[PDB]
């Protein structure tokens, strides 16, 4: 009925020294769509005790891919890989040859997959947010809700609304499952 209850969301509950120990880093991106956002997230995953930590985000409305690119370089963020929503291959195509994003690549999975993803972010241990850092991330994960059928009953897709960050961390941990 309530989903993601393994969230843990605080303002300050990741430290700068945690931040400098993630080692392990899993980033995604939403492209953004009418009155839809741009989403790029970035992830630290701790697969020894099943959690995940968010290290930053960009969430942007006025969608500009030299933009994103701009920020990835500025925070050197490019070093490790990017998985992107594969609805949009010259997007991927003009950040990697147009913009130096070397490490984007598409979502090998489909979209059977949106409710395993979500199963999967769902069962993890901890999801750990820190909203002074990744304050979108924050409140989508905070907000969403399962969407209800015919009747008014629950069902196991989240709602595909306010979601541009969620979608974005499906993408990232899509080779983790
Ligand atoms: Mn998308
Ligand atoms: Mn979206």
């Amino acid at each position: 009925v309530v989903p993601f209850e393994n969230l843990q969301i605080e303002e300050g509950i990741i430290t700068d020294a945690e931040v400098a120990r993630f080692d392990n880093i899993r980033q995604g991106l939403d492209f953004g769509y009418g009155p839809d956002p741009l989403a790029f997230v970035r992830w630290h995953y701790d697969k020894r005790k099943n959690r995940i930590y968010a290290i930053d985000e960009l969430v942007d409305h006025k969608v500009s891919l030299k933009r994103t690119a701009d920020f990835v370089r500025k925070n050197k963020y490019e070093s490790a890989r990017i998985i992107a929503d594969s609805s949009e291959p010259r997007s991927i195509d003009a950040l990697k040859l147009e913009h130096g994003i070397n490490r984007i690549e598409g979502a090998k999975k489909g979209p059977d997959s949106v409710e395993h993803g979500e199963r999967w972010l769902d069962e993890l241990d901890a999801i750990v947010i820190d909203p002074l850092r990744t304050p979108n991330i924050a409140r989508e994960f905070e907000n969403i809700d399962y969407q209800t059928d015919k009747n008014g009953d629950p069902i196991p897709r989240l709602e595909d609304k306010d979601n541009h960050t969620i979608d974005a961390t499906r993408y990232a941990f899509e080779r983790d499952m």
